[PDB]
């Protein structure tokens, strides 16, 4: 009824059944070509692999299990007094495909505050952690630490049937997205808050109020974004680095912990979790090239020079979106509400008119709208959350949901190792050649 | 001359050459078909990468850089009157394409030798790991932590050209390996020697002697079979896990320590570089039972039992390779020559001559001879290496050796973020449809 993993054990044996039937008889379909472009080009345009959770149309934006961000703005169930969706009811609705009632929300919330206990080596070492290293590397490092606390491992050792691989990594899951908001708020306050403690988890509220409590903001809109933030930035399909990642760890049967410990360093990758810090420095230089309050003229210019020195224009474009990223609405109409008189913002919605119209005369682009990164940064900078570093943790705690969501059916429909076949230019060209 | 920077530095243009005159020949050369058994089956048989060091042909084994293991057996350069191939060696073999002079890697031990320094957070984060903890996951984490030394991440901060990204990695990537066995040392004193000192670096030793010695051991055999399987385990090609995620953490722009700690996650899963202890394990189970000594049908039950079962003789097989793994073969020839009247090892020889019967005759398999994994163990454990646990770190060290020489080849080529496409059931039920 509210006990998700009865509710997942009765799912799974449908979707099993729904899949061999496919594959015995569409099997053998052609779905797409390879070329030696795709090859040396990182797998694009390649249809790669199944990925449950999430699906990308590059038209339309991202949906969770067919649901798009709007969709999910209305439905998924609401802190009390609050407006914005809460994550809790995201992981619900990406591992059951059924959008959650109030009470399970509820439940859950429960669930993830009983499951936040951090063990005490794992507490010392971000403590010893030295203010160098970076936060990301430091959420790597703990998530990995953590798998001291594995079900998975320690049953798989034991002999356990692969009938039940998806209970332990379940339970593994449960337990690691309950935690990431301690380490992550440890991690902030020992960087930006001289080591301050991160206080105890109140036992009845949502994931993302204990989550800014431990981080020591008390802005009533600061947890709105929060959950908003948390929601959104949840899952974009299995190709994305840090999702693939993950999936790929998975398959050798690495637990929940190093799974995600091996995202979060793909997450920690310039061309992946950075461009959220690459527009704020942006739009920074900005207003110190041309000043605040600009002209839409003077702002075309900047953007022509820009593209004229060969530099690209951040938080524009997407690897596979082909228009403004719903994730880019979602968060301008928060702007909207709740900061519409910020200098910041006016220029991001100022940036919001030129930039797409460039680019595309370029003809370098394709995408030429915003992706979710042009608009978190000023978000996040509002509030006070203005250590840039930082950014990416937030990004890594949302994707946690979506990946392990994902994990956990990849487990419970047996998806084998994956492990496909490399081939040396040296090799491509005699193979090409036959 | 003896730089192997500015080696490379003369490589790389030539390289670049011959990749563009490639792609603008067969660009759009179909090269494979993706079904949607692949998307399911884990990208098996799919041509989705390339990976310039190694090369795995199905039916022969392992070529680095074209040379077999006999090949790099014979040509490569050896320790003082010693027998076995350095990884050194090996190394400069898969970063140029050209067998080294013995001053070449004269020059590259030098080289690991002063580069193999570790920080002080990471000696302390190591010292305060539990012995709950398991060694790959210490591995993992200290290799993260590690990336507050990397040039690369530090220099792509400040805007450096794309044209300079292989030398930091390069920087990057020669620290790493040379700091990987004090890590690795440092783990096994911490969890087998009650926290002992590794001592120091002897600047006039080969890379491998260096990790013995700090790993306690003085015995002139081990440290040659240390020499022969960290050159062996190095590279096999860039689909398995372990170097597909290092290579896809890699074109995120993360940096090698990032990199390298990924695919120690990947590594680490039960499906990868558990096998060489599960072996150990299933060998005493079978010498318990049958005793110490055991007759050909004593297997056939154990086999067929266990085929019956849904077990297998453990490693005994591989997922590309349709082959007897030259790598057995290497480590057979030096039992052999130094530890012939070995019980386990003479139980291990008498399983080469008998468990080849069956397999085919199960009919569900595909390669009816051992990998690997099957002989490692047995070997180590001769030795007084008996920390099972521990036995994927040695392969970790080793496979720094591949990924990196790769790694720098990846950045130094230009290859760009891998992002494939994922789709979900549902989705590929609709694009069958059409
Ligand atoms: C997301 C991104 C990496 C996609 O790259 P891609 O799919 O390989 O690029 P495209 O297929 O659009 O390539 C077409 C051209 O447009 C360029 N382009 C794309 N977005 C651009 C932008 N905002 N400003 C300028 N040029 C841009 C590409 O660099 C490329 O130039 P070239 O062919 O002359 O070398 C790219 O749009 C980008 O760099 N965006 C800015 C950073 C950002 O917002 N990243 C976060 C999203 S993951
Ligand atoms: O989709 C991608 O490839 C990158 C990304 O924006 C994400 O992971 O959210």
């Amino acid at each position: 009824s509210t006990n998700l993993k009865d509710i997942l054990a009765d799912l799974i044996p449908k979707e099993q059944a729904r899949i061999k039937t496919f594959r015995q008889q569409h099997g053998k379909t052609v779905v797409g070509q390879i070329t030696v472009d795709m090859m040396y080009g990182g797998m694009r345009g390649m249809k790669g692999l199944v990925y449950e959770t999430s699906v990308l149309d590059p038209d339309e934006g991202i949906r969770f299990r067919g649901f798009s961000i709007p969709e999910c703005q209305k439905l998924l169930p609401k802190a009390k007094g609050g407006e914005e969706p809460l994550p809790e009811g995201l992981f619900w609705l990406l591992v059951t495909g059924h959008i959650p009632t109030e009470e399970q929300v509820s439940w859950l919330s429960k669930e993830w505050a009983k499951r936040a206990a951090l063990p005490s080596h794992v507490v010392t070492m971000l403590d010893n952690f030295p203010t160098n290293l970076h936060p990301m590397s430091q959420l790597s490092a703990a998530v990995t630490a953590l798998n001291s606390e594995s079900n998975f491992a320690r049953a798989y050792a034991q002999g356990i049937s692969r009938t039940k691989y998806w209970e332990l990594i379940y339970e593994d899951s449960m337990d690691l997205i309950a935690k990431l908001p301690c380490v992550a708020a440890k991690i902030y306050r020992n960087l930006y808050r001289e080591g301050s403690g991160i206080g105890a988890i109140d036992s009845n509220l949502d994931w993302s109020h204990n989550f800014t409590n431990m981080l020591g903001y008390t802005d009533h809109q600061f947890t709105e974004l929060t959950r908003l933030y948390l929601t959104i930035h949840s899952d974009h399909e299995g190709g994305n680095v840090s999702a693939h990642t993950s999936h790929l760890v998975g398959s050798a049967l690495s637990d929940p912990y190093l799974s995600f410990a091996a995202a979060m360093n793909g997450l920690a990758g310039p061309l992946h979790g950075l461009a959220n810090q690459e527009v704020l420095v942006w739009l920074t230089q900005l207003q110190k090239e041309v000043g605040k309050d600009v002209s839409d003229e003077k702002l075309r210019d900047y953007i022509w020079n820009t593209l004229n020195s060969g530099r690209v224009v951040p938080g524009y474009g997407h690897a596979v979106l082909r228009k403004t990223d719903p994730r880019y609405t979602c968060q301008r109409e928060f702007a909207l509400k709740h900061l519409p008189n910020d200098p910041m913002f006016k220029l991001v919605a100022q940036l919001y008119k030129i930039v797409p119209n460039v680019l595309l005369e370029q003809g370098k682009a394709k995408n030429p709208w915003p992706n979710v990164d042009a608009h978190s940064g000023v978000l996040l900078q509002y509030y006070g959350m203005t250590e840039m570093n930082y950014y990416t943790v937030l990004f890594g705690v949302s994707r946690a949901l979506g990946v392990l969501a994902q994990l956990i059916w990849s487990r419970a429909l047996g998806f084998p190792l994956e492990r496909p076949k490399s081939m040396s230019t040296e090799g491509l060209m005699k193979f090409v050649d036959s």
